[PDB]
C-alpha cells in the first residue's frame, strides 16, 4: 500500500486573536486524526481516522523529513522511483510543507533554516549521503507544473512563462511520457541550489500574474534525478538511477480541475478495483501514472486546517486519504 499521512497546520495570528480553539486532535503513539463535527462543551460528536503517520500543528519541518523523507530518499539513493504528494485545500500548507519558506529577517541561511521544506532538504541531503561512499553520481531537477491542462517548463530561463509544452507517448515505454522542451538543469553541488530554486521562484510570480489563481490552480511537479556509479573492488561498473517526483497538487476546496478530478477518479478506480484506470484523462495523471499503482513507491501527505471554518473540506480530505490508503503499488 501507499503511505498516507496527516500534518495539521498551526493557528495563524489573525486566528490566534479571535481566540480560536483547534478541532483537529492529533495522536502520534494511535495515529489518529480526530475532527469534533458536532456537540456543546461537555459532550460533542467526533470523527476519527488512522493514517501511517499523524503531524500535529506543532509539528516542525525537520521532523516532517526526518519521520517522512528519510527514508524515502534512501530508497531513492538504492534506485528506485519515489513520489510524494502534497494534497488538500488551499491555505492548509501544501507549499510550505513541499517547500517551506525563509525565517525572517535573514536570521539563517537557507542551509540551516528550520522553516525549510522537503525540496531544499532533500536536496542539500543528496550531497551530504553521498560525500565519500564510493559513488560517482550527478544530480538533475526539473519544474513542470500544469495549469489549465497546459504545461510549463518553470525552470527554463530562456522561455516566457506564457509557453506552452507539448506531451508525447514514450516510444520504448508503454506507460511513459516525453515532456518536449522540459529542461533539466544539472545542480553540480549543495552550493548551487539555492540559486536554481530562486529563479523558478521569481519565475513563477511572473505566472502568477498572467493567470488567474495560478498558485492554487496550478499543480506542480518537482523532479530530483539521481544517477550513480559505483565501481567494484574488480573494475566493474554499478550502474542505479533514482528518481523522485515532489509534488504539490492544486487544492482540493469546492473551475474544473481535469487533473484533479482525474486524478481522483485514477484513485477510486484503483481502490474499487475497476478494470479501466482513466490515467489517459488528464496530463497529470499520464505524467504520474507509475506512482498511481504502479512500481514507484508513492507517499501522500493530506495537510488540513485546525480552524471549525474549515471543518467540511477538513473532512473531505480526510475522506479522500483515507480512501487513498487502499491503492496498491509494486516497488521496482
Ligand atoms: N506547519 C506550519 N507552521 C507554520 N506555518 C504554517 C505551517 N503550515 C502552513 N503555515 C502557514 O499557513 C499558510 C498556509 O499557506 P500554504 O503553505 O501556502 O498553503 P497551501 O499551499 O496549502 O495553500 C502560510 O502562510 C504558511 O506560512
Ligand atoms: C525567496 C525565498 O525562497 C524560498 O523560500 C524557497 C524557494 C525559492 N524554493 C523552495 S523549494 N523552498 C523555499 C526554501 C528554500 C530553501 C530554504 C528555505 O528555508 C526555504
Ligand atoms: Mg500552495
Amino acid at each position: 500500500n501507499i503511505q498516507v499521512v496527516v500534518r495539521c497546520r498551526p493557528f495563524n495570528l489573525a486566528e490566534r486573536k479571535a481566540s480560536a480553539h483547534s478541532i483537529v486532535e492529533c495522536d502520534p503513539v494511535r495515529k489518529e486524526v480526530s475532527v469534533r463535527t458536532g456537540g456543546l462543551a461537555d459532550k460533542s460528536s467526533r470523527k476519527t481516522y488512522t493514517f501511517d503517520m499523524v503531524f500535529g500543528a506543532s509539528t516542525k519541518q525537520i521532523d516532517v523529513y526526518r519521520s517522512v523523507v528519510c527514508p524515502i530518499l534512501d530508497e531513492v539513493i538504492m534506485g528506485y522511483n519515489c513520489t510524494i504528494f502534497a494534497y488538500g485545500q488551499t491555505g492548509t500548507g501544501k507549499t510550505f510543507t513541499m517547500e517551506g519558506e525563509r525565517s525572517p529577517n535573514e536570521e539563517y541561511t537557507w542551509e540551516e533554516d528550520p522553516l525549510a521544506g522537503i525540496i531544499p532538504r532533500t536536496l542539500h541531503q543528496i550531497f551530504e549521503k553521498l560525500t565519500d561512499n564510493g559513488t560517482e553520481f550527478s544530480v538533475k531537477v526539473s519544474l513542470l507544473e500544469i495549469y489549465n491542462e497546459e504545461l510549463f517548463d518553470l525552470l527554463n530561463p530562456s522561455s516566457d512563462v506564457s509557453e506552452r509544452l507539448q506531451m508525447f507517448d514514450d516510444p520504448r515505454n508503454k506507460r511513459g511520457v516525453i515532456i518536449k522542451g522540459l529542461e533539466e538543469i544539472t545542480v553540480h553541488n549543495k552550493d548551487e541550489v539555492y540559486q536554481i530554486l530562486e529563479k523558478g521562484a521569481a519565475k513563477r510570480t511572473t505566472a502568477a500574474t498572467l493567470m488567474n489563481a495560478y498558485s492554487s490552480r496550478s499543480h506542480s511537479v518537482f523532479s530530483v534525478t539521481i544517477h550513480m556509479k559505483e565501481t567494484t573492488i574488480d573494475g566493474e561498473e554499478l550502474v542505479k538511477i533514482g528518481k523522485l517526483n515532489l509534488v504539490d497538487l492544486a487544492g482540493s476546496e469546492n473551475n474544473i480541475n481535469q487533473s484533479l478530478l482525474t486524478l481522483g477518479r485514477v484513485i477510486t478506480a484503483l481502490v474499487e478495483r475497476t478494470p479501466h484506470v482513466p490515467y489517459r484523462e488528464s496530463k497529470l495523471t499520464r505524467i504520474l501514472q507509475d506512482s498511481l499503482g504502479g512500481r514507484t513507491r508513492t507517499s501522500i501527505i493530506a495537510t488540513i486546517s485546525p480552524a471549525s471554518l474549515n471543518l467540511e473540506e477538513t473532512l473531505s480530505t480526510l475522506e479522500y486519504a483515507h480512501r487513498a490508503k487502499n491503492i496498491l503499488n509494486k516497488p521496482e
